């Protein structure tokens, strides 16, 4: 006996379990918050500060192109945006389904949307493992400290100078620590909400 | 027997389908969240770092003018807020339509609004094959590597370096992808929401 | 029989035309978004790359000082919040009044805002004609490609470059194409809600 | 007889006046919103073209360092910020004491917050003629166009250029105005609410 | 006798404390606006106008590197969200713990959520006083002026001049006051709520 904003938010509660609540909250706040206010600032000056020891215009412009083919904030970026897909997804089809079958109508009697929470966890649990071997395989651990430079419009081999590494290597092992700390929270997940389904089963 | 928080998100959620809603979840976290986050920064020197071959002033400055008469970074947000129009317009009616009939008052009895969303349907989908014509017809597929100038305020021909053109080539075939992906979505609405019509239709 | 969050929407929708509704949303998805988005990055260098044909320190500020006493930048934003104040205090008038009322209490008996609509539609029209003549009488139709200066700190007469004008140009007559067509709904509203007055008062 | 989103908002909007709520709308629209869209593109480049009239390097950091201690973007959002605190920690005050007496329990018996608002208006009235004194001492009226420098790490007397100082006077009237205008919006109402409370106590 | 949105607000309000809210406000609206509005402009120029008296080209780049290993602004804002974390976690858990018991179902029966709460500002002034011993052994209490340079790729040992450093040394040292300013807030609301509840415990 509630009214249509009320069973509407328990059938969406009682549906997710306080790890995953947690681990969207630790998602959130720890990781698509510090790239957005303290990554964009860093990377700013990328190629502005990229400083060859040459003389001949468009020799900088092709080095700093042949150095890096796509800075890792867009990749952060992009491996942040498809984590929470799978997790924007199964709220919409859980909004959908639940305030549909209210208009029909008949010490609740909350729908059960359990099998559609597995594949979502294995959905989401995939998409990371992927992405953590691509980041692997293509920025390594550290930023470098300088980078020499063949590929000629200009005359001879170029030493050019990074600009703050340092920093830049502070902030990839934060990003690095939080996504190996997530990964976990999102495998305990899948793991505990499977074993508590075969029980209430007999 | 629900109140007026309640008969006003049945009646806006049963006229819409979930294949609109998980378009309209890619359309907004995949294309008009990167556009701004991630399409920004790149497109931030593209002046600025455009390296000509002179020395006197002012070749510079029409050589760019000449080169990129618009950014492809506008062309981006002008599609994005056009195709997103109709969708507000059609959610703006059926809110306007749905908050005046039940203050006259007479298991539900919500309205039916589907002779306008077939028209929005198409209005939406014929809005982005002109936009797509356009942008292959106006920025191709890839970004150049270098160009050459010869409008003189500057004496001879000026060979121009181009900034980055391998991430920006990737960002654009990841736009592609994404508009290509999203218009066979809003073309199996269509197709969709069309044949289940006339079956109810004695 | 409703609750309080039940006649406090309908007190403020049926106290509004479609007219109204689609013209709000016209001029803030496609004239306050366009704005912040696409006219930030454009207006960025302007002054960062004004070329002068000069080499006297201080001869490009006040050159610069002189050519552009204020940028349409900041008039386009003055203009968007001036107009879009009155259709605010209204609203904001609207919920007072009718948060108020349902206090002291007594199929609905909303109550009737229609004398407050006029003075306020009349309002607004007026705001957007002297905006538009101050425009086309301080920034013209099309921006100017090189500019002669005299005033001397410096030696002579200067001629210098401005920094991609066709886009400006392509910007700004969006804008007004904009801007004109918006004056039509809020003229075609005015005398639509007045004709419709006088009918209903034997 | 109403639910607990029904008396939260009445025992809010009626422990305040339409003017404090039009001066709210104003505050916000046309303070805290130009400061923020109009003013940060203005300040943007106020060091980066501080041409002075010298070759050592390091006469310029301390130059404009001696110039501009604090720059008065800052002093205005800062002026701003705490001008609107008072306003939100009585908001806070009514919110927790509203909600917390409906709990409890027993043609409305609405709460009496008028002695609160009294306090309020005199503390929020008290930090602007402080503020306004603070900016007149310090930053004065209009923008000087050059300024003397004498500090030595360099030879001699140095002569520097402020950059657009035209715009930055015209902002500095428009938010002085704004400021004068809002100050009496909040004097007005201190005096209507005193006299209108003691005519109701026999 | 309440709806769903009637006992999840009383339920949320009754468990926090004035002191705690009004905490949040200075926390929120002192803290997370002041850095993230006018502490980005301040350190924007941080790198572009670090001069250094040489020559050699990638002298300025170590030096820099060697000058400020990180910045105290990414420092500032990782405190302000490590700082704000438990306050989120209690109030997720908060929300969970109540929106599930009201579904079994049985003058208000709220539940009692105090002995989550000393945890929590425990924590969360535990997590206080780590950082604030961080910040003075890392950055002091003012800003230098000039930092001497020997890490040769260059010749010899090169004086650089810092940029801006009074406006640095007045925003650090309002960010410490407001800081230590909260640090009480919180300590004594744990005393405070301490002593409330061994009274009511015969």
């Amino acid at each position: 006996g509630v009214d249509l904003l009320g069973f509407l938010i328990i059938t969406l509660n009682c549906n997710v379990t306080m790890v995953g609540k947690l681990w969207f909250v630790l998602t959130m706040l720890l990781r698509m918050l510090v790239i957005v206010l303290a990554g964009r600032p860093v990377y700013q000056d990328e190629q502005e500060r990229f400083v060859c020891n040459t003389l001949q215009p468009g020799c900088a412009n092709v080095c700093y192109d042949v150095f890096s083919p796509v800075s890792h904030l867009r990749f952060w970026l992009i491996q942040g945006v498809c984590v929470l897909l799978p997790s924007a997804v199964f709220s919409v089809y859980v909004l959908h389904r639940g305030a549909t079958l209210a208009a029909l109508g008949p010490g609740l009697q909350v729908p059960d949307f359990s099998a559609g929470y597995i594949i979502h966890l294995l959905l989401r649990t995939l998409l990371e493992a992927a992405f953590g071997a691509l980041h692997y395989f293509l920025f390594g651990f550290l930023a470098p400290k300088k980078f020499p430079c063949t590929r000629p419009p200009c005359t001879g081999v170029v030493d050019c100078y990074v600009s703050r590494p340092t920093e830049k290597s502070l902030l990839m092992l934060f990003l690095w620590a939080v996504s190996a700390l997530s990964f976990l929270l999102g495998l305990a997940d899948l793991v505990c909400s499977l074993r508590r389904r075969m029980r209430r089963r007999p």
